[PDB]
């Protein structure tokens, strides 16, 4: 069986999923993968349905299946809701529900396609890279927050153990990988990064196989740009993990690549790591690119099938080579970049 | 005249910094500027004389002068104090006691040297940005802020006024440059980014010449690799402003080419964004750009001395064209470097 909950979303949210929806398809009818998926409403159509972003049906859904296909959330259509309400917040509820603390984003540059880059070409070649962000705790989730009209606050902690998972995690994937992990903290000036490289160090000790190695995260954005080939695997926290992963998306040369996967205690969830965006939503040309590997990344982490996402990966990459998108200067549709997918995948 | 105190800090901080006052030396001869400077203890070199990174003594200098010229500070010798008494937090000392909210730190790189850049040179051409980072308060000074076994905390918060304050000067800084801003923010997650950018908006108001933008953090850490042009003035928190600004930072092609000022009620503060470098200390290599345009900064800020400034920064550019440093491909020691600066002064 593999029994999938989809959940749209807003904007593109829907196109780059169905998309992501015809690579999928078009597997299980050549290797006879039992798929079986349900659409559920999420964001902002679940606001304007239900009168919030992850409503009963979509909570249940999500619990249910083995793994969550998950569009974009988002739009201006929502601006000004009630912060417990916005598209935003469902999202981070449907994380926190299922305790999906290790967020999973890999930025790599296809050899070839070093020209996409805006990078010189010598520095993108090589780039592999997967940040480790942690992502139900943090500022993100910290209490006290909230606003008055003389000050708004919000609190960046966190726990010895919340510490120790996402570590645990980037360890066993760096063991799996190049056996090399940057912690980022501003442990410099923070006593949450203080804490943070403390408990990454102990959990080091568990791992005397990978290389680790400390780097403040101002520090690290410059690394990022100025060599990013030297990194394997980079764990942080939820903002600087937030920061980073979007600055790691240039290095391919665009947004619209950049798939995710979100791992922990419940139902893992895999998203492009795009927004809606909403100025291209139903015009047929948002790249795909990201939504079809995270079907790519869902099939390895949740269903095993590490074989069948490297296929996915690898006609992708063809794709991207062959027919670019127009956010890579080519003039590939929606649709029709797709299709391309699809004749390499055969 | 011209009252500074002089902090030279630890590693390359005394060398860059001389090199730095070779320059205001020869403008003080060449233009009769009536400079009176003091040194001061300050850093790891003021840990080893007094037990603490900002003594008495050194406080007294800062707040009698006019403005500062700060090298660097920090070095693997201090490291295993703890972070509460290290050379990174007398850093921090200086900033608050001067209550030095706005920090400024211009990007740019100069026409003619996109090819040390590590951006495609068609992307770094014409790169003029300015980052206004608020340096005294948020998470690097909120409270409350702690550690336990368990656990640790950092309270992310501003208030209205400190807002205001850091606002007006980047409006007031686009006035002077192309009359646009671009407040940076985590509002979608954040109460205290819905804060911030509700604030930076009646703020923006009292300047209807200047056109106002808000990016989401991480989307403006994508934005200053993929089109930093379009940018002219960003304001943005303390830790967002740290991050964005070391990114900024590897545009122009290396550390040793960005300069700082720090504004606000007391004596301010003109330093090179650059760690102490500890292992070149001594060697007579490190690049003392930064330093040299930190002077200029000060000329300009603390001396109203604009045109004095620009002829400095001129001179430093066509400096970094005719003979660069070991740190941009070139063989030009600290010395050789500014007595080419000093050159072309005439
Ligand atoms: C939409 C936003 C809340 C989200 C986040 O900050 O996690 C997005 O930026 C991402 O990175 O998935
Ligand atoms: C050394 C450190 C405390 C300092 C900061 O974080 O402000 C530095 O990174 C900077 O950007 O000037
Ligand atoms: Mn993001
Ligand atoms: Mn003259
Ligand atoms: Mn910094
Ligand atoms: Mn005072």
């Amino acid at each position: 069986s593999m029994k999938v909950a989809v959940l749209p979303g807003d904007g593109i949210g829907p196109e780059v999923t169905e998309a992501a929806l015809k690579v999928l398809r078009a597997l299980d009818e050549a290797e006879g993968l039992g798929l079986a998926y349900e659409v559920f409403p999420f964001g902002g159509a679940a606001i304007d349905a239900f009168g919030e972003p992850f409503p009963e049906p979509t909570r249940k859904g999500v619990e249910e299946a083995e793994a969550v296909l998950l569009g974009s959330v988002g739009g201006p259509k929502w601006d000004g809701l009630p912060r417990k309400i916005r598209p935003e917040t469902g999202l981070l509820s449907l994380r926190k529900s299922q305790d999906l603390f290790a967020n999973l984003r890999p930025a790599k540059v296809f050899p070839g396609l070093e020209r996409l880059s805006p990078l010189k070409e010598e520095i993108a070649r090589g780039v592999d890279v997967l940040i480790v962000r942690e992502l139900t705790g943090g500022i993100y989730f910290g209490e006290p927050r909230g606003m008055s009209e003389a000050e708004a606050w919000n609190t960046e902690r966190y726990s010895k153990p919340e510490v120790e998972r996402v570590a645990r995690v980037a360890f066993e994937a760096a063991r799996k990988r190049r056996k090399h992990v940057v912690s980022v903290d501003k442990a410099n000036v923070l006593e949450v990064g203080e804490f943070w490289r403390k408990t990454v160090e102990e959990v080091g000790r568990g791992y005397p196989d990978v290389a680790l190695e400390h780097q403040y995260v101002d520090a690290m954005a410059m690394h990022l740009v100025r060599s990013p080939a030297r990194f394997d695997v980079v764990v942080t926290g939820n903002i600087f993990g937030d920061i980073l992963s979007d600055l790691a998306s240039v290095l391919p040369g665009s947004l619209g690549l950049l798939p995710s996967a979100s791992l922990g205690r419940g139902t893992p969830v895999f998203e492009p790591v795009h927004g809606s965006a909403p100025d291209i939503a139903g015009k047929g040309i948002a790249n795909p690119t990201a939504a079809i590997l995270s079907a790519a990344m869902m099939l390895e982490h949740a269903f095993g099938l590490v074989e069948l996402a490297r296929k996915v990966e690898d006609a992708v990459a063809k794709a991207l080579l062959e027919t670019p998108p127009p956010d890579l200067g080519g003039s590939a549709g929606t649709e029709a970049f797709t299709a391309t997918v699809l004749r390499h995948l055969a």
